[PDB]
DNA sequence: GATATTAATATC
DNA sequence: GATATTAATATC
């Protein structure tokens, strides 16, 4: 029951919604303590972590 | 909240 | 065109 307000969407999550503001504000809080690529999710920077580890 | 999934994008 | 990466989001 999660909407927006930037646009109209609705979430699931709470923090769903959070990331999703996110999405609009451009707040990536999650550092790459290899390169300096930033992320919205902590999962999308694990993503991109494997890249160097391989 | 973590993870998987799809669509969109950068790299070649 | 193929492939890797990313961005956003559904699913658990
Ligand atoms: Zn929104
Ligand atoms: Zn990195």
């Amino acid at each position: 029951q999660h909407c927006c307000t930037r646009c109209g969407k609705n979430f699931s999550s709470a923090s769903a919604l959070q990331i999703h503001e996110r999405t609009h504000t451009g707040e990536k809080p999650f550092v790459c303590n290899i390169c300096g690529r930033a992320f919205t999710t902590k999962g999308n920077l694990k993503v991109h972590y494997m890249t160097h580890g391989a």
